[PDB]
């Protein structure tokens, strides 16, 4: 499904992204709006390492998800990445908040580098009421 902007802002305001290790709300809805436009069906695969991309945060088959065809697969979310291509994102999100304790945090992401990190992300919350 593709969700509204507001409707996903809520969702995740709901299951406690907000704030989560100091990270707003609108940062998290600016990273799935560059890797997914809100669907969690987005899919892209990466030819370099043989990896896949999964749902609206694009969590990588390497490191997070395991979906069996990913060589050197480690699997820290101890999710299939079947879990994340749902229509209910409560998965996504627990294997999300994962991936930002380790040190690096949302910088994990390389999309957020390179289109969140200084732009002005209250733009993707503004009129939500979140």
């Amino acid at each position: 499904k593709v969700f509204e902007r507001c409707e996903l802002a809520r969702t995740l305001k709901r299951l406690g992204m907000d704030g989560y290790r100091g990270i707003s709300l609108a940062n998290w809805m600016c990273l799935a709006k560059w890797e997914s436009g809100y669907n969690t069906r987005a899919t892209n695969y990466n030819a370099g390492d043989r990896s896949t991309d999964y749902g609206i945060f694009q969590i990588n088959s390497r490191y997070w998800c395991n979906d069996g065809k990913t060589p050197g697969a480690v699997n820290a979310c101890h999710l299939s990445c079947s879990a994340l291509l749902q229509d209910n994102i409560a998965d996504a999100v627990a294997c999300a908040k994962r991936v930002v304790r380790d040190p690096q945090g949302i910088r994990a992401w390389v999309a957020w580098r390179n289109e969140c990190q200084n732009r002005d992300v209250r733009q993707y919350v503004q009129g939500c009421g979140v």
